[PDB]
């Protein structure tokens, strides 16, 4: 599936993103724009033998298991199929355990150097809600 804009922010806020660990709900729909472009089937295939997976591209090293990654913690405890269903929860509840785990949303290399400082509540504007 690929969301619109106004739809995933809406699907983020009923499952609590909207100042999660201080994130206001536009950071997490730019991570989402520019690490996947809103595409729940996204992939990348990495040299290193891990992927990222599903609209907000979590890696199968620490995050997801895959069963074919080298040094696999599966922080999350999911498969990384799970990331790339069509409804967003298991990708929520997964981003929700990256920042439990010491991370801010510099976790994600899209969110930092693309979103960081911006006028990220561009991405909600004239949502309805
Ligand atoms: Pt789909
Ligand atoms: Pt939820």
């Amino acid at each position: 599936k690929v969301f619109g804009r106004c739809e995933l922010a809406a699907a983020m806020k009923r499952h609590g993103l909207d100042n999660y660990r201080g994130y206001s709900l536009g950071n997490w729909v730019c991570a989402a724009k520019f690490e996947s472009n809103f595409n729940t089937q996204a992939t990348n295939r990495n040299t290193d033998g891990s992927t990222d997976y599903g609209i907000l591209q979590i890696n199968s090293r620490w995050w997801c298991n895959d069963g074919r990654t080298p040094g696999s913690r599966n922080l999350c405890n999911i498969p990384c199929s799970a990331l790339l269903s069509s409804d967003i929860t298991a990708s929520v509840n997964c981003a929700k355990k990256i920042v439990s785990d010491g991370n801010g949303m510099n976790a994600w290399v899209a969110w930092r150097n693309r979103c960081k400082g911006t006028d990220v509540q561009a991405w909600i504007r004239g949502c309805r809600a």
